[PDB]
């Protein structure tokens, strides 16, 4: 069995190996990369996502989200308070202000310590989940706006044609902006490219151990657990590495820098934070190996998780018994 300790693997494809996306994912899996839940892909030196980032300031963040925390430093939830619209140039200036900027630090480890110690005492503003792309149309390799669609994969594997579309999302971050512990909708893969700016730190639980994380979360968030049998689908709970270590939960950590891709694998729980002003692009995708995860994915039916149009068909075809209850949650 490849990668039996479920370590995060880093890949350096050549420009020739960067042509065929599906084939490279399958290669990474042949080496055990999925066992970690997360992999890093450093593009060949010849590749670029676009020519420059000099002209992005007029993109609109229609609903910036202020991430307000409740709890204790290592075990907290966050809610998102909607703020007034602002441009990317206005958001960059805000991120760089004295109130929000990254503090002085020695190295990534010192910054990580400061994040865990102090996150809860601040409410950073995240420009998350903005439909769009920063890949140039002429970039042919690993262009997240030109991937094979999940609907087409379901049709190729299962023979059923379904409605829905699959497009990328932009994330504009600042110091302390946070992504809570989650797997993807329908336990899909995700791919994330850090276009510019400061790093993003990730934490991940191997898929084979995801239920250990769920059991800890039910213990640590006991009211949430009673409200919903899949409350981590709400994407609001944070648990620190120190707390995970104290409770024996297997995980790994890695920092992504500008110009690097991350792939999350089906049922790989992940969480993390931004080091300073940055912009990432991400999209979900599927492979043949996903189908079995999609059929077994948990679902939130309490009404909180509220998701895209295109998840309807995935539930309806892969999980027909759950469909009725899940759709009640959506309505
Ligand atoms: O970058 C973020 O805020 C969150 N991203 C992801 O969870 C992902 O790419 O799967
Ligand atoms: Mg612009
Ligand atoms: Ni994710
Ligand atoms: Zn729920």
């Amino acid at each position: 069995a490849q990668n039996p300790n479920c370590n995060i693997m880093i890949f350096h494809p050549t420009k020739e190996e960067f042509n065929d996306f599906d084939k490279y994912i399958a290669y990474m899996e042949s080496q055990g990369a999925h066992r970690a839940g997360l992999a890093k892909i450093i593009p060949p030196k010849e590749w670029k996502a676009r020519e420059t980032y000099d002209n992005i300031s007029e993109i609109l963040i229609a609903t910036p989200l202020q991430q307000v925390a409740s709890g204790r430093a290592g075990v907290f939830t966050q809610y998102h308070k909607k703020k007034k619209a602002m441009t990317v140039g206005e958001y960059r200036h805000l991120a760089n202000s004295k109130k929000y900027q990254t503090p002085p630090h020695q190295n990534f480890e010192d910054l990580e310590r400061k994040y865990w110690k102090n996150r809860i005492y601040n409410s950073p503003i995240y420009g998350a989940d903005i439909s769009g792309s920063l890949f140039d149309e002429n970039t042919k390799q690993w262009n997240l706006g030109h991937l094979g669609t999940i609907q087409d994969l379901l049709e190729k594997e299962c023979g059923v044609v379904i409605e829905g579309v699959n497009t990328p999302y932009l994330y504009f971050g600042m110091w302390k902006t946070t992504f809570a512990w989650h797997t993807e909708d329908m336990d899909l893969y995700s791919i994330n490219y850090l276009h510019l700016g400061e790093p993003k730190t990730w934490y991940v639980v191997p898929p084979e151990h995801g239920q250990r994380l769920e059991r800890l979360a039910r213990e640590l968030f006991p009211g949430s657990s009673r409200g919903c049998g899949a409350f981590l689908r709400h994407k609001v709970a944070l648990i620190s590495p120190t707390v995970l270590k104290e409770n024996g939960i297997p995980f790994n950590r890695i920092t992504q820098e500008a110009g690097e891709f991350m792939v999350t694998f089906p049922y790989g729980y992940h969480a993390g934070f931004n080091h300073g002003f940055n912009c990432a692009e991400a999209i979900n995708f599927a492979t043949p190996r996903w189908i079995d995860y999609g059929k077994m994915a948990s679902q939130c039916s309490c009404g909180e998780a509220r998701v895209t149009f295109s998840m309807d068909a995935f539930v309806r075809i892969l999980q027909p018994e759950r469909y009725d209850l899940w759709k009640r949650g959506q309505d």
